């Protein structure tokens, strides 16, 4: 009668997310000076280490080492006690120029590849339930840390949500398990930590009606969590792509987002697909919607597009594809104009998810086409 | 009536794949001496650069630089002209290296996915299966000198047309293939050679119609390649590594991780289950979702979607799964005999859908028992 689904998120202090944030901080720094820059910035962090590598073509004059250090500092890795310290880490710059062999609305894609977008009616921002609330658990951890309301919190943290679904209706019934692990100063006991995490992080974020007497709260299940981040651990750009998107509720095409300028369809087409699927759901034309597109390097129009409403569509998926092609320009330059992407808006996207946050920067979360799609379908 | 679906693959010379292959070659070298080793080996490649980083707990004594250079050499990066050269690149080792129950419970809440279907001989979705084959063919003709101007780095992408109610492939709509090459060959000669000698020998002839589009090196030149043209990282091809987007993915990368990482071992077991169900004829399309709870060894929940193709009920398939497979985290290691240097081959051309003897999770060795048990 019921089935389980689990998703997870990680804080801005997780080593993979540190690498993502450094990559997009560098992207933003470049885009502030040179909106047309070509950027493919990869980051590896490890013990005392931040390697910057990849291909950049720009007129911007950016101090990459200072930007990387400032990013790590603002995440919270700025004191000796934490092992990893922006003041005492080596930053090495190994950037190349962009390959000339790789290098107006009909300009070609930067690469081949496939991309998925998704939306559903499970949450206020039209996200699947488990990833939406997993991200908000980590954001809440970060919020309390940075303003000092829980001053013993440290940067690295992880959340997991196991949710019980009704097999027939498909709706969320209850939350089965919450897992919350957080780094912390060594002087706080696990018991004090657990009580504060439940009162201040878990209960203020999750819907009260879905926390029952059967809900399991697993706080720091492996014990104390004093050292974290890149101290004795490695982080890499693009190693949290499922956390970054829909948490396993939808397929993924494989491309990472962070460190890539908006001419990389890996990022821009994934954002467009979210925008398309979200406006279809906000238009009331489906309660679940999934889209796949693909490109060929050096071709403008997508080599394929498909839409699935999983039986919830009020019109055929054929008709929806026609609506989409009339209302959205999915050529790479069309997407950039559609979403106003040539702006230093990406640093915030690189932790706590690229989708489901209706921030002014995140144009692909706007539902400004829903009404137009609703009327155009005859509804 | 019909819909499109697209997947892609890359050759062993793609820089993300170079990093995966170095990571798992190092894993294999460690496991050969120390089957119980803990390994989390991350690789970054760029111009003249191979960075080795991560955590290793082993008694093995491995020359990591030599293993990395030999792997890069075997891939074909043998000249500074390519910006990446096994003999001349810098290899830097940053590993934090330390020296050092079937009912052990899980350490994380887990959701893992596995998938199989009857679309291809090894029971894989069509698009990913043939994209891998396109890339292996490129590698093969480069290595045996039939097309000596080929260089290691290449990608392929297939857009396939499916029937909306049948679920069967009806034709191939678009084939994309980009390959690195020696500068001297013209694009006209390269394109003809790729179509006639790589694409046509690999794809089913009856699915290549007059409407099939061929896009070969659509940039117009592909001399610069490998890590110089594109920085490569371990774990950046996880969809290439699995089902090409035909099934959801839970998140984690495979290469560089020993089998104690459920990101790798549980993904392998889920594929093993789904493949054997399909090979038992109990379904023509099968997605399994397996849940774990912290501190519980046996899975807490199993879902099996046969998409209306199941010959018995989902409840009955789940009962057969629980009886015929050990899905406990350490039971999987035993069931698939995973503590062996078998991973280097998995790190290019897909972890799933190849019936190499190393790949215990691709054996259909339980299909006859399943079909027998179902009736
Ligand atoms: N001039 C080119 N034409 C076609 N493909 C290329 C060219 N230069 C690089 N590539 C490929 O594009 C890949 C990018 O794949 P990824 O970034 O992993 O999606 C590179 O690793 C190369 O295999
Ligand atoms: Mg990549």
């Amino acid at each position: 009668s019921e089935y389980l689904f689990t998703s997870e998120s990680v804080s801005e202090g997780h080593p993979d997310k540190v690498a993502d944030q450094v990559s997009d901080a560098i992207l933003d720094a470049i885009l502030a000076q040179d909106p047309k820059a070509r950027v493919a910035a990869e980051t590896l962090v490890n013990t005392g280490l931040c390697v910057l590598a990849g291909e950049i073509t720009t007129t911007a004059q950016v101090d990459y080492i200072k930007v990387a250090r400032e990013t790590i500092k603002r995440i919270g890795y700025n004191s000796s006690e934490l092992g990893f310290d922006a003041n005492g880490c080596a930053v090495g710059v190994y950037y190349d120029q962009q390959s000339p062999d790789i290098a107006d609305l009909n300009q070609g894609a930067g690469d081949q590849g496939l991309m998925f977008g998704y939306a559903c009616d499970e949450t206020p921002t039209l996200m699947p339930f488990a990833i939406y609330y997993s991200h908000r658990l980590m954001q809440r951890q970060s919020e309390l840390r940075k303003d000092g309301r829980l001053p013993w919190l440290r940067p690295d943290a992880k959340a997991q949500l196991t949710v019980v679904y009704d097999s027939e209706t498909g709706k969320v019934k209850r939350i089965d398990t919450v897992v919350l692990s957080t780094q912390h100063d060594p002087a706080i006991s696990q018991e004090e930590l657990s009580k504060a995490v439940i009162e201040q992080i878990i209960k203020p974020v999750l819907p009260p009606e879905l926390l029952t007497d059967e809900t399991k709260y697993l706080i720091n299940p492996t014990g104390r969590f004093v050292i974290g981040g890149p101290q004795g651990d490695c982080g890499l750009t693009g190693r949290k792509i499922i956390v970054d998107t829909y948490g396993g509720a939808a397929p993924h095409g494989g491309g990472a987002f962070s460190g890539k300028d908006p001419s990389k369809v890996d990022r821009s087409a994934a954002y467009a697909c979210r925008y398309v699927a979200k406006n279809i759901v906000a238009a009331g034309l489906a309660t679940q919607c999934q889209i796949q597109v693909s490109y060929a390097i050096g071709v403008a129009e997508p080599t394929s597009i498909s839409i699935d409403t999983f039986g919830t569509g009020k019109i055929s998926e054929e008709k929806l594809i026609a609506l989409v092609c009339e209302h959205f320009d999915l050529r790479p330059k069309g997407i950039v104009q559609m979403l106003d992407l040539l702006r230093p808006i990406y640093g915030k996207s690189a932790a706590y998810g690229h989708f489901g946050r209706e921030e002014p920067e995140f144009t692909w979360e706007r539902t400004d086409k829903a009404a137009s799609l609703k009327a155009a379908a005859g509804l």
